[PDB]
């Protein structure tokens, strides 16, 4: 039930970081503009019934909207003021093998 790093080189790990990109673009920021990570950190936890994940995320403001097709690669807003830099935790939880994932807990501050 200990909570150990990790890396995002794993594909469940990933999966869990993209889930929290998602929500976080989707609801938490209400930019019109795609926000990215800049840094993430990661730890994970067994428990009866599934797997917690943990990050502690730095987003930056890119210079796509949210409603374009292609993201991820989209470059960050190099501009003074218009960074728009957030630093947020997630706690994520999933049951590696039903398909479920959700958000537990969260806590955002801007940079």
């Amino acid at each position: 039930g200990g909570i150990h790093a990790t890396d995002l080189n794993d594909k469940s790990v990933q999966r869990a970081l993209d889930f929290a990109i998602s929500e976080y673009n989707k609801v938490i920021n209400k930019d019109e503009y795609y926000s990215r990570p800049l840094q993430v950190m990661a730890a994970y936890q067994q428990i009866v019934g599934g797997v917690n994940y943990y990050f502690n995320v730095k987003f930056g403001r890119t210079t796509c909207t949210k409603s374009q097709p292609n993201l991820d690669n989209c470059p960050f807003n190099d501009q003074p003021k218009l960074k728009e830099e957030e630093f947020c935790s997630f706690q994520i939880n999933e049951v590696p093998w039903e398909d479920k994932i959700s958000i537990l807990n969260y806590k955002c501050r801007k940079v």
